[PDB]
DNA sequence: ATGGTGACGCT
DNA sequence: AGCGTCAC
């Protein structure tokens, strides 16, 4: 009780833009507005891949990972905006520079945690000290949060949504205990007041909106984000941990969603969240490993110690292209054009991030997929970087990789090449 | 034949 | 080092 560590020692927030290459496309094209939308690369093969959708066309069963013929199926006036080519690729430049953009604004407020191209953890914990002392016990009105939900709430003894979202924070602010500067809930309800300035600034700034989840680590912030998507901000107490978790899919916390959440269930026999407080650390570890034990152990209380990293700036810049089936590179011309495209594009994205940042990659690593393989990568190498030279890196991926090469035959190859990847990484002071 | 990314853990 | 997991 007196030694038990409850995990609401600071105020982390997650905030990740709404659907957010389609706002790109959006802003820069105003007929795409408010619009069932979807931005879609490579044309060609069924109209294109779709990556991102607009809130419109999900209404419509539009989907990531859908064929834009099938999407239009389901939403026949499905507008579409298509991801730049350059070097015969897809290339991402538009989208990373708006990420940027809204970065740099997040900055301002606290030392961000770049998360994704769209998504950024903050640590609040000390602008929420330092506003508790201008909020001189001053109480907090309804209308410093004006898009924020208090996931729990309204509960105990008006059928619209923007209804029940006030109800639930009048609620919240009703018994919030102003005078204590150490009170937890209250450290999240002022943390929630400035992601409301942050996320304004956000959409003054830019036109982007986006989502936030505020609570006392990273993976509730995550959990809390997505509840009240899009364009709103949701806090996630600690209090409202047991209930929100007695019902919540394993899969649905961040790092549970794949073949380790999956065990989690099988193993134990087990399908929500809470259901996990039923054991002990140890049975969790034994199952699970040391660390993926103990953080389960606490991570279904609610409890969580990753930090926020100080980094704004992706580690690695890589450049990839897939060449699926009959289009496998089976030629060695073939493949040393395309590493050379590769090459260029990585050489245009390192020479603006070294004058940008002020760093230089030392290290290339080269990744190959060869046909018939069913692993994402086959093969990855590394070599080193030593000139922002595409040439230079496009001849020494194809001397680190040539003898994949099974054939006896000079100029062919085998198996042919189903991806190439090559990835910047190992970055200096420069 | 979603594809083109990116961070991090294990041995 | 090179392989694997997880995710936006
Ligand atoms: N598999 C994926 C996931 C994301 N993305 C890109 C396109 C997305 O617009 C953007 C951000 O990913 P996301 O946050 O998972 N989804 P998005 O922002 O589109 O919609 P929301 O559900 O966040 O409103 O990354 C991608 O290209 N491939
Ligand atoms: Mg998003
Ligand atoms: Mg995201």
């Amino acid at each position: 009780g007196p030694h038990m560590a409850t995990g609401q020692d600071r105020v982390v927030a997650l905030v990740d833009m709404d659907c957010f290459f389609v706002q790109v496309e959006q802003r820069q094209n105003p007929h795409l507005r408010n619009k069932p939308c979807a931005v879609v690369q490579y044309k060609s093969w069924k109209g294109g891949g779709i990556i991102a959708v607009s809130y419109e066309a999900r209404a419509f069963g539009v989907t990531r990972s859908m064929w834009a013929d099938d999407a239009k199926k389901l939403c026949p006036d499905l507008l579409l905006a298509q991801v730049r080519e350059s070097r015969g690729k897809a290339n991402l430049t538009k989208y990373r520079e708006a990420s940027v953009e809204v970065m740099e604004i997040m900055s301002r407020f606290a030392v961000i945690e770049r998360a994704s191209i769209d998504e950024a953890y903050v640590d609040l914990t000390s602008a929420v000290q330092e506003r508790l002392q201008k909020l001189q016990g001053q109480p907090i009105s309804a209308d410093l949060l004006p898009s924020t939900y208090i996931e729990g709430l309204p509960q105990g003894p008006t059928v619209q949504k923007e209804g029940m979202r006030k109800q639930g924070l009048f609620q919240w602010l009703d018994s919030l205990q102003i005078d204590n500067l150490t009170s937890p809930d209250l450290q999240l309800t002022v943390g929630a007041v400035i992601v409301e300035e942050m996320r304004a600034a956000i959409e003054r700034e830019t036109g982007f909106q986006c989502s936030a989840g505020i609570s006392h680590n990273k993976v509730l912030a995550k959990l809390a984000c997505g509840l009240n998507k899009p364009n709103r901000q949701t806090l996630v107490s600690h209090g409202s941990v047991p209930q929100l978790f007695s019902q919540m899919p394993i899969r649905k916390i961040r790092s549970l969603g794949g073949k380790l959440g999956a065990s989690v269930i099988e193993i134990l026999g087990i399908e929500y969240m809470g259901e996990l407080t039923q054991f002990t650390e140890s049975q969790l570890q034994s199952h699970f490993g040391e660390k993926n034990g103990s953080w389960l152990y606490a991570m279904c209380r609610g409890i969580e110690h990753d930090p926020v990293k100080p980094r704004q700036l992706p580690k690695t810049i890589g450049c990839s292209k897939n060449f699926p089936g009959k289009t496998a590179l089976a030629t060695r011309e073939q493949v040393q054009w395309w590493l050379l495209q590769l090459a260029q594009e990585l050489e245009e994205r390192l020479t603006k991030d070294r004058n940008d940042n002020d760093r230089v990659a030392t290290q290339l690593v080269v990744s190959i997929r060869v046909q018939g393989d069913k692993r994402l990568s086959s093969l990855r190498r590394c070599c080193a970087l030593t000139r922002y030279d595409a040439h230079k890196m496009s001849h020494d991926a194809f001397t680190v990789i040539k003898n994949c090469n099974t054939s006896g035959i000079q100029t062919e190859w085998s198996p042919p090449l189903t991806m190439l990847f090559l990835c910047a990484t190992k970055f200096s002071a420069s």
